[PDB]
């Protein structure tokens, strides 16, 4: 398991939670020096969990697909919450079995379904360590479309930032005020899994992308990433979502 506590939270320490989120994830091989993430993973082994606690001190437990990164459901007090999809409900087999009731959230995961829950895009949902914490609170106690936008804060502060460095700088900014996330934030995250999916296909074709990546760089500026001495692929990308998975 890994932990975050947002009490006396700070930038050094948020570091050292997205450090341990990635260091918690199993791969067997690194794919240009970056970490490939398993194809699958057997059984309960296949859902890390990650406490958080709020300023507070209450606390959720999220469970987290260590194959893709992705937030299947949580755990606040007694209840157990899924996303409506079929990889959250196997997942609900394996986790927070213990809690007294689950309730099956009326959405599943995707940022799609999640802004229309919610009601606006992730361009107008501030994000930053003082979300993360609200996003906990909202999550301590049922309300579906206040916890879509929770959600939506929690996948990118959590999962984003251990994808991408150049997200979990952008939280570490954000430490004690919130700012929406930069589009450079928002291109990297819908284009994870075709960076992930080129970088492994430049390994036999010398370093080259078969299909080059569209990206919006810090100058709100689109960019073509071609190959893997990218900037992108040599600093920025931290975990590769698995082709076999894509
Ligand atoms: C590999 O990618 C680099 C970019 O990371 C390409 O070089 C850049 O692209 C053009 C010149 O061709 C300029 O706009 C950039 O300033 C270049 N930057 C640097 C640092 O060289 C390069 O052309 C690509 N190589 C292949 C084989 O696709």
């Amino acid at each position: 398991d890994v932990s975050f506590r947002l009490s006396g939270a700070d930038p050094s320490s948020y570091g050292m939670f997205i450090k341990d989120l990635r260091n918690a994830l199993p791969h067997t091989e690194k794919v240009y020096n970056i970490p490939l993430l398993l194809p699958s993973v057997s059984g309960a082994g296949r859902y890390l969990l990650m406490h958080l606690f709020n300023y507070d001190g209450n606390t959720i437990t999220v469970a987290v697909d260590v194959t893709n990164v992705y937030i299947m459901g949580y755990l606040a007090l007694t209840t157990s919450y899924f996303f409506n999809e079929p990889a959250a409900d196997l997942a609900s087999q394996y986790v927070f079995r213990s809690a007294r009731r689950k309730i099956t959230l009326p959405y599943s995961g995707n940022y799609e379904r999640l802004q229309i829950a919610a009601g606006k895009p992730r361009e107008k949902i501030p994000i930053g360590l003082p979300a993360l914490d609200t996003a906990i609170s909202t999550l301590l106690h049922y309300d579906s479309t206040a916890a879509a936008g929770a959600l939506l804060v929690l996948i990118q502060t959590t999962a984003e930032a251990a994808r991408f460095k150049y997200i979990e700088q952008q939280i570490q900014e954000r430490a004690y005020r919130d700012e929406v996330p930069s589009s450079a934030t928002i291109s990297l995250e819908n284009s994870w899994s075709g960076l992930s999916k080129q970088i492994q296909l430049a390994q036999g074709n010398n370093g080259v992308f078969r299909t080059p990546t569209v990206l919006v760089d810090s100058k709100g500026n689109r960019v073509q990433i071609t190959n893997v001495t990218s900037n992108v692929v040599t600093s920025n990308i931290q975990l590769l979502l698995n082709t076999k998975n894509i």
